[PDB]
């Protein structure tokens, strides 16, 4: 809460001494006034590394290496070496890319400090070109303006080709920002088109999925009304949990956080057992953990009365209906919460009622050989199960 | 069917206020003959947001900020706030992302919306060059055709240069638009290579895989001839089913779903049993699950007259032939539906006769260990098998 | 062999029409000459539905719409229906990506495709301009030449301008094909992205993977020695097998090529073994099939003198050495095709010698519980190595 | 390190001919002076397939092709046969991506090598354009640097337009050109968007990851709280081990190298078992390979006193509270290296003390039916173990 403040005035000043560093550079007029912003921006940009303590950016841009030949003049070729501190933009993009690169998407970060370096390099080449310019007497204004002009002309690879170089050295330096303006511009559209690449992926991946299953079916000469009924259960799984399989999303975490969401789960559902109260929270930890879920389609047969019939079924979100073995009168409707199918567990006995469901379920499912085998290592659940039972 | 008609009707008006507003923005002489078409969009436009009952676009556009500022006349600088209704673009694309974004490919979708966008700015950028324009006599139509003509020059970065700015003005309008219209380049080019690189699918992911397994094999010193029949085979998979596998595209559907697949899949095979009539049909459910499918190539052998021999064989797709041990004295020739190995679950016998396929058979195999397993737990289905049996 | 001819020859007259009718449809000049050849490929593009037999273009083509106006003058604005027959190159193109795409990458004969489209649609938009100018007396040759270079100019957005549109059609036409440039420009830059992106794909894949694998062992603490000694082995695996897992390559095939495989594979090893000569082929398929192949580095230990042991291995490309309990005492050294191990699936006796890989061995091991499980079922198998044990 | 040389050599020599061969092509006032370095340059390049010793490009540049025609004068149009051995960059560009394409990103050196060709051929293209040229009174530095920067201002795809083609020749020069440096871009954009796209993939696949599990438990009606612990235990993930899970990164490695792995990894816990000094190594050999590992929260329950309990926990990283069953009165504390649970393996006996987790743990987990799966084979450790067990 204390150092966004120190990072923001860091980044402040580096972008200030990009924006003043060649323009104090081609104009000797200025620099006049701007002692002391500049005196106590230096002073900041010295005081970084102490308050940071790889190294080398740092360390040739901490000193002040301007502020000398300002007034201390010396010849045009010599004088390049005031960009030097330049290099704070490589590490204020290091760290940029750090503190805060996972609020927005990486990419989209990426792009931006690019876009942000486009200018900056922009304002370089216009300074240095109207530095590169036969005298005249013209308003300084103007003469800057004309020559963002030209380099945002070049650098986009439009070519207005109003303004054009004489001398060759002019010609050297648009054939160099040429190439320089082709590279960049062949890294925005690169960020751009991995960022446009990289947005759709959930919904491309569940079109595919559904477009394969359905070519393959389509193979297979299966009936229409099965191919109708796969595409709308495929359509409410996207619109419901954008396509994710349920197994599948609940294995990247680990025992006890998986534990913890079954238990958030079915802490409505736990305590709604009516053959078992809760006399143990072992039993409770283990049973949770094992149960299958299953989707089932409207019309769709869960239990038929007259099958043999070995698993219990918890309702979590739809509502299902319970019918007779005629499929005339029908006996209760359930909805969600509440189960059914327990009389299945307590003996090896047939099926009583048809079950049929109205909408889609999303209940979940347990088998019998499972249940037995993680009720067998608990005697005591197991005589309070087989006292009911009978 | 009735909304579809407004959710077009709002569209229309939309586009037809981005065409008109800046046209009659820069043209004063206009707006005198259109009031009544405008004034029925706007009531159509302010008649949006009780129908739709985020809603910050919808209560910027739904005002009647305009038909005021026409006729009260205000300066040029203050004049710009007749465009808060274009907004209504950005609520007519997240509506057109969900009511038909389903039925073609999303990327597409994002493209034709962003040509759209492109042409509709492009038009507003003319309109705001000719504005900014030293006034002269020429004919509307050629001045707004001439700024048309520029603006696409700019936007597509090709940059003929015929007119060029001249005043400080023109020169920065000049600039901003170019930076603008690169970015839309850029996006541009980024969707159209997205949408061609998620284009190609199965056919290059099959012939990854077909490259992966013929550098394995070629690398373990295999025979010719091995590697012919793998590569036909693969080229007979890609052309029948495209490449996808069995189990591996029967796993995303959920269980009703995959035993109706199965079920209407074997609707004539089940039916065909020699040794079982139907007297159950829990049996068949059981059963039609646990079929393993396998694919034979031309001259592969399925069973050998002399090996012990413990598997069923459905016949589903293909035709094979069934030979002697000696192979020269045919038996019978099989085809689809009818199955064969019949002469295999009902005691540990050795084979009989060998069986050799002559083309493609996609066969589906059911072993001895799940059948014993899945058949021991049914009683009544067992006496009524080894009651034929012997 | 003899429809090839054929579906050069409708490629043939295809671009013969694609380049020809823009040219005499702005030349009336030409076509008097041009009489024979037009006849004769006239016929053949109205003989190719009788030998094809959707049908749409193929109709819309087939018909002699030419051949009339040419002779019967009629005006321009309704002339322009000469082109009908253009629409063959759709037809061509849908023939191509399937009587050939499999013998290249169908990105790149898509990308060669378009690029022929866009020699095409130059030529043909270069013969508008030409036509779409005022008269001048000039050679033909110079003027078409000019109106080719000024397409091309325009087409790769490049944008001399040394010649400009002056009357309002011109400056529309170039507008529509500007647009219609920078879209094939973009479609362009996305299929030679797209083919660029999906050229490197092993060795990205397995450099990816090493460098996932490096890290996680660079977190755990772990001794530069064994980082070197996995950095050599997955060195060697990506320069011998291309870095391809064996079980993760030997699944896509099915059962019997499978087998196949394997067979050809151990053809030089299953005849050599002492303990069996090969009284029986049902075992050997049997135990051919559960074989689990393990690579041993350099001095890793194989057996120690010591253990218990309960696996036997059978060398297969690398070569292996034998050693002692105090490893001084050289015994024997082995290499591909002979096997070693034999003293443990016969009784649970303790290893006896040491034994020590010199190179990568890329040998295969099998374990004892599979071996006893899959010969328990064979009695006689039993007994002949029960009585050759003791 | 005595081939590198050679190579270097090899593609300075070909860079030489690069540069070379075009410009005393044109100008024939050079080559006069230079002769020595000239034809010992041939002999490097013309000793090059004997130290090699597919062959066609060497055999195509060896020969002295040169050195010949450059004073046996003969026309320009039969003179182009000079640039034969520019072929020896294909091989150059051939061998370099097999010395050193694993040092760096095989992306990256694909780009590398296309600049450089960008580059070569730019300078042959100039060279070309002012060997095309009508003759002129000139200084040779200004007409080369004026054909150069044409060349790159149409490469590119900027044109500025001050300079144009006049004779119909050199008009088509500018097409073919045109058409290559379209063609060029296209391939640099692709690469730079290649090179882009597969730059960010952990930092991507994580927070895709991440982004699925958030939606699908904010579909589920989750706690805020828990949400936000799945967040954080996410991005301690992500900080420590860059998102890779265990088991799915120790597969890639054989079984030789994975035991090592293990032993290297508890080398520092193996050692430190009060119930076993270590009296055998088969049995740590086989022990070590089953530990699961996991991760506890701060503030998980690992062990509740009062539970059954059957596993064993070792230490690795974190650091873990032991306490009481009221959870007052805390017993000890432990850290990394020293195990806990061990009253479990022993006997069937309850827990005795609630173990709470501090911070992030990185323990594993040793489970009980393994543990006696792989110690029932061991009778002298069983009888070590039960005769410390009472
Ligand atoms: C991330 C951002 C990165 C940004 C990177 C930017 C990269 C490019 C920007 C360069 C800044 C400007 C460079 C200007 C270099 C030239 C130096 C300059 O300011 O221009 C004049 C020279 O004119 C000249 O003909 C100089 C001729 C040579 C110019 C070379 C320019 C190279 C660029 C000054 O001398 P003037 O005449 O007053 O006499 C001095 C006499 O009194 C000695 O005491
Ligand atoms: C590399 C550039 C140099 C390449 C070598 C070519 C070169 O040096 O050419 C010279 C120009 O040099 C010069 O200072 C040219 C002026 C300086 C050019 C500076 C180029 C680097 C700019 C980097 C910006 C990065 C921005 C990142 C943001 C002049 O040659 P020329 O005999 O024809 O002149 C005759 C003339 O003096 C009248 O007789
Ligand atoms: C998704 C689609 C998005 C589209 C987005 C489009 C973005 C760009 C389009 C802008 C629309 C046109 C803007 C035009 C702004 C200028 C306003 C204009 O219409 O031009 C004239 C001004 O000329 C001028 O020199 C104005 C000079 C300043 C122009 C500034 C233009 C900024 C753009 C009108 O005044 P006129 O002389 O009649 O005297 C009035 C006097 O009588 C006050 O009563
Ligand atoms: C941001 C643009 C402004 C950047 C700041 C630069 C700026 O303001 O420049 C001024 C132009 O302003 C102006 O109104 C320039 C005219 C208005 C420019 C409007 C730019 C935004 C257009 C957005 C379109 C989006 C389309 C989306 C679809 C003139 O400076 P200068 O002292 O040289 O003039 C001297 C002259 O008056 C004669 O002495
Ligand atoms: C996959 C490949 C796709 C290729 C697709 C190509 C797409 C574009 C190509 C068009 C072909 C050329 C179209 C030319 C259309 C114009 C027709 C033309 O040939 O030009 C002259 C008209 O000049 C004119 O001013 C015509 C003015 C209107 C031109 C409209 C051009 C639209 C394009 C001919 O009339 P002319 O004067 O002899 O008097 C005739 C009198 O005697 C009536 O009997
Ligand atoms: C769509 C193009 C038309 C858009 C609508 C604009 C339009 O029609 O403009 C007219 C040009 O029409 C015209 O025939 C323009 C000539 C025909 C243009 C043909 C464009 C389609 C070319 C497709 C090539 C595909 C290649 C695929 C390979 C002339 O308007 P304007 O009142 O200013 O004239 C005044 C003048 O007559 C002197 O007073
Ligand atoms: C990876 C790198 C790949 C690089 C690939 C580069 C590809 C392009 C480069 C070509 C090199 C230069 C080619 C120059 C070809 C022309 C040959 C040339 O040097 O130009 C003059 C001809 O002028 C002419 O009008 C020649 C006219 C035709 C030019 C054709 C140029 C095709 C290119 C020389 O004859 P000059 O007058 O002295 O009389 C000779 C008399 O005395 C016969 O004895
Ligand atoms: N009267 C009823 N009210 C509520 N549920 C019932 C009723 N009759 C049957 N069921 C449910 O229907 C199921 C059909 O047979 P089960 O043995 O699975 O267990 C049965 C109960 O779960
Ligand atoms: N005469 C026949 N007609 C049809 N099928 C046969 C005949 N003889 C053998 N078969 C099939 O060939 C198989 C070979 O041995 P099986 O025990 O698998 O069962 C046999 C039958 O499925
Ligand atoms: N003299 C020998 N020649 C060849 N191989 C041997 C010799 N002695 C031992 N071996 C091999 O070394 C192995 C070590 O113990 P095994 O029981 O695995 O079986 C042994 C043989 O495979
Ligand atoms: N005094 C103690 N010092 C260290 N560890 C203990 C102490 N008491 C219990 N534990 C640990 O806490 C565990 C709780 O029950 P366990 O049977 O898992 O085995 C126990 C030991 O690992």
């Amino acid at each position: 809460t204390y150092t966004l403040v120190w990072k923001v005035w860091i980044l402040a000043v580096t972008l200030y001494y990009a924006i003043r560093i060649p323009l104090t550079l081609v104009f000797p007029s200025l620099f006049s006034p701007l002692l002391p912003l500049d005196i106590l921006a230096s002073l900041a940009l010295i005081a970084d590394i102490p308050l940071d303590l790889s190294r080398l950016p740092d360390l040739l841009a901490a000193l002040p290496l301007d502020l000398l030949v300002f007034a201390l003049h010396l010849p045009s070729p010599l004088s390049l070496l005031s960009l030097v501190r330049l290099l704070k933009l490589i590490s204020v993009q290091r760290s940029a890319t750090r503190i805060l690169s996972y609020r927005i998407n990486p990419a989209l970060l990426r792009l931006l400090s690019l876009v942000g370096f486009i200018l900056l390099a922009a304002h370089g080449i216009a300074c240095g070109w109207m530095s590169l310019q036969p005298p005249s007497e013209n308003p300084a204004g103007t003469r800057y303006l004309s020559a963002f002009y030209w380099t945002i002309t070049t650098l986009t690879t439009i070519g207005y080709g109003d303004i054009t170089p004489s001398t060759p050295t002019q010609t050297v330096y648009t054939i160099v920002i040429e190439l320089l303006g082709a590279a960049m511009y062949g890294l925005v559209i690169g960020n751009i088109a991995s960022l446009v690449s990289k947005l759709d992926a959930a919904k491309l991946l569940h079109r595919e999925r559904v477009e394969r299953v359905t070519a393959f079916l389509s193979y297979k000469r299966i009936s229409p009304e099965l191919q109708r009924r796969i595409i709308e259960y495929f359509d409410y799984l996207w619109e419901t949990r954008r396509g994710y399989e349920e197994r599948e999303v609940l294995k990247e975490l680990p025992h006890p956080l998986r534990l913890a969401v079954a238990m958030e789960i079915h802490g409505d559902v736990i305590e709604k057992v009516p053959l078992f109260k809760g006399a143990g929270e072992e039993f409770i930890r283990d049973i949770i953990l094992h149960l299958e879920p299953v989707i089932y389609g409207p019309g769709e047969y869960i239990i038929r009365a007259g099958e043999m019939g070995s698993d219990v079924y918890f309702i979590n979100r739809g509502s299902v209906e319970v019918l007779s073995a005629d499929e005339k009168t029908r006996y209760a409707i359930l909805s969600e919460g509440q189960f059914f199918g327990e009389m299945a567990l307590i003996l090896r006995a047939p099926r009583t009622a048809t079950v049929r469901a109205r909408a889609f379920c999303d209940l979940y499912r347990l088998d019998k050989e499972t249940f037995d085998r993680i009720l067998s290592r608990y005697p005591e659940i197991a005589a309070q199960i087989q006292e009911l039972a009978v």
